[PDB]
This record gives structure tokens, C-alpha cells and sequence, in this order.
């Protein structure tokens, strides 16, 4: 079996000439000639941890993506593993391969306006079917942004996905939080475990931010830190927005700060188009209540080139995990993951 940068990737005799592309969550990532279609793929490496022993959030990801057809969502072509349980070991995921991801762009490219607001069209499409199929994608961020060299845009990690949960959504102050910091929007660091929709629509807004200078709108480097430049240029919340903030621990430390002032999206982007600063504002709203959603975005002006709602497709049907995947014992956890991957065997 063949072999990359000391490492066993065993995918062959499908898929050859292995470039090694980099590193992932539970293992290499790998380019690779898929001799059936005759087109190079992208193909992900995950092993188990210790003994037998997967991740929940390889099981989650798997079975939202087999089920998930969309252009702007990144599909499944194949999965490689053993026939049996027994020799179950590493599991390879095939998908198509995309020249590159909008952190990898950001870092090197000044984008047009036209190419933000493209970009920003095809992520909502795809968030459209998300949020359709009651599901919250949880950790949008630029590197889960796959695009390809025609610029055709791919959602894609969806480890952290969960099925909406609006009237579970409450929690303290300060409850830790999984999803990348710089992308979480304020009512996680106050009362809010990310149940709901409107979770999604900041980090988009965080994302389009980041298109219009380059550079993350903000970058906290701890968890209450996020908090504080979130405020720092939307100002202090209203008296109404703190009225909705009931539990006393979150509302007293938001009026323990002195006044902050907002600063105004003209400045902090004085290059930006003057819609996609009046959407950007839309998106990033304090209350989450009042945080525009996802068709809501689609039909703004800025988009008015692209939006088109019958050429935005919904899922059949919403989403429903048939066990709760934190519960699971970790032979339970392969064998789930065995029988999902079951349909890619000869
Ligand atoms: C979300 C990241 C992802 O799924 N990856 C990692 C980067 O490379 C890649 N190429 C093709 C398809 C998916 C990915
Ligand atoms: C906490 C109350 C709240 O969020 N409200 C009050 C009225 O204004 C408003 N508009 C839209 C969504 C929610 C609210």
C-alpha cells in the first residue's frame, strides 16, 4: 500500500498518484487521481484515537453530508475502509477537490467587490439549505470555505453541526464554548449555547467583515476578549438589548463597562460598497433576536444581481439524529460509523 511524507494512506488501487496536501482534525489530507472519473480528488485521512476509539464528530459529519445535496455544500464521493469491524481501522473520505479555501485566499488576495459579493451570495445559498434542513452548521469560519478556479464556493466541516434547538438555547454567563473563537457571536459569551439559527448569520457577518480588509473584524485572544471587541465597535448595547439579557450575572457584567462607542462601518471599511456595509450591519446586530436570517440576507439589495429564490433549493426534509452522539459507548460509535459508510463498498 502506498505511502506520503512517512505516513500510511492506503486508498490505492482507485486512487493514485498521492500529493500530499497537509493536515486535518484526525488525520492527513492527500490529493489524489480517481482512475473511474479520471479527475484528481481531495481525500481525508481519519483515525481512531487510542483504542477503537472515533469521534462523534466524524459520525455527525458523515451522516449530514450523505444526506445534504447542494452545489454550494461539499459532498461525499466515496468513503475507503475495510470490509469488516474487526478490520476496520483508518476510514478515507473522498470529496471534490477545490484549489484552495477563502482563509488560504484572504491571506494573499485583495478581492473585488464583485468577488465579495459573489462570494457572500453562494455562502448564504448554501446556509439556506442548511438552516431548511433544521440544521446549524456552527463554525463557519473562511477555512470552511472551499473554493475551486472558477470561484464556485463549498461549505464544508460540519463537526460541529447540530440540529436547531431555540427553546434549549439558554445557559450562565460565561459557559465555554466549542466553535473558533474569532467567529462567535456575543450571546455565546453571555446566554446562548448556540442553538439557534442566528448563530450561523454573525459568523457570516464576521466572514464578509474579513472579505471587505483582509483581516478578522475580531480577533479575541481569549474567551471573554471576544466579547469585549465585539463591543468595542458595536457599542454599548441599548437599555432594550440588556432588558432581554435576563440572567443577572451576564446582564451586571455588560453594565459594569464604561460607555463604548460604535464606530461606524464607513470607517472601519472605507472602501466597502455602501449595501454590502447596510447587510454587514444586518448581520452583525447585538440582539440575536433582531439579527437578520438567512433569506432575509438573500433578498437584501446587495445581492439583488444573484438572488433568484427558486434557483435556492431547500432540503426534502429536516434532519433528525436517530441517536444523541454524545451518549454513545465507543464500540457503539464503530459500529454507527461501519454501517453509515456501508453504501460506498463493491
Ligand atoms: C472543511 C475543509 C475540508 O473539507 N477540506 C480540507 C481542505 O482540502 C479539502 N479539499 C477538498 C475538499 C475538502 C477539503
Ligand atoms: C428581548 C425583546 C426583543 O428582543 N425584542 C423587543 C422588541 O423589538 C424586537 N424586535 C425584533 C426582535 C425582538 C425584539
Amino acid at each position: 500500500p502506498e505511502m506520503v511524507r512517512g505516513q500510511v494512506f492506503d486508498v490505492g488501487p482507485r486512487y493514485t498518484n498521492l500529493s500530499y496536501i497537509g493536515e486535518g482534525a484526525y488525520g492527513m489530507v492527500c490529493s489524489a487521481y480517481d482512475n473511474v472519473n479520471k479527475v484528481r480528488v481531495a481525500i481525508k485521512k481519519i483515525s481512531p484515537f487510542e483504542h477503537q476509539t472515533y469521534c462523534q464528530r466524524t459520525l455527525r459529519e458523515i451522516k449530514i453530508l450523505l444526506r445534504f445535496r447542494h452545489e454550494n455544500i461539499i459532498g461525499i464521493n466515496d468513503i475507503i475502509r475495510a470490509p469488516t469491524i474487526e478490520q476496520m481501522k483508518d476510514v478515507y473520505i473522498v470529496q471534490d477537490l477545490m484549489e484552495t479555501d477563502l482563509y488560504k485566499l484572504l491571506k494573499t488576495q485583495h478581492l473585488s467587490n464583485d468577488h465579495i459579493c459573489y462570494f457572500l451570495y453562494q455562502i448564504l445559498r448554501g446556509l439556506k439549505y442548511i438552516h431548511s434542513a433544521n440544521v446549524l452548521h456552527r463554525d463557519l469560519k473562511p477555512s470552511n470555505l472551499l473554493l475551486n478556479t472558477t470561484c464556485d464556493l463549498k461549505i464544508c466541516d460540519f463537526g460541529l453541526a447540530r440540529v436547531a434547538d431555540p427553546d434549549h438555547d439558554h445557559t450562565g454567563f460565561l459557559t465555554e464554548y466549542v466553535a473558533t473563537r474569532w467567529y462567535r457571536a456575543p450571546e455565546i459569551m453571555l446566554n446562548s449555547k448556540g442553538y439557534t439559527k442566528s448563530i450561523d448569520i454573525w459568523s457570516v457577518g464576521c466572514i464578509l467583515a474579513e472579505m471587505l480588509s483582509n483581516r478578522p473584524i475580531f480577533p479575541g485572544k481569549h474567551y471573554l476578549d471576544q466579547l469585549n471587541h465585539i463591543l468595542g465597535i458595536l457599542g454599548s448595547p441599548s437599555q432594550e438589548d440588556l432588558n432581554c439579557i435576563i440572567n443577572l450575572k451576564a446582564r451586571n457584567y455588560l453594565l459594569s463597562l464604561p460607555h463604548k462607542n460604535k464606530v461606524p462601518w464607513n470607517r472601519l471599511f472605507p472602501n466597502a460598497d455602501s449595501k454590502a456595509l447596510d447587510l454587514l450591519d444586518k448581520m452583525l446586530t447585538f440582539n440575536p433576536h433582531k439579527r437578520i436570517e438567512v433569506e432575509q440576507a438573500l433578498a437584501h439589495p446587495y445581492l439583488e444581481q444573484y438572488y433568484d429564490p427558486s434557483d435556492e433549493p431547500i432540503a426534502e426534509a429536516p434532519f433528525k439524529f436517530d441517536m444523541e452522539l454524545d451518549d454513545l459507548p465507543k464500540e457503539k460509535l464503530k459500529e454507527l460509523i461501519f454501517e453509515e459508510t456501508a453504501r460506498f463498498q463493491p
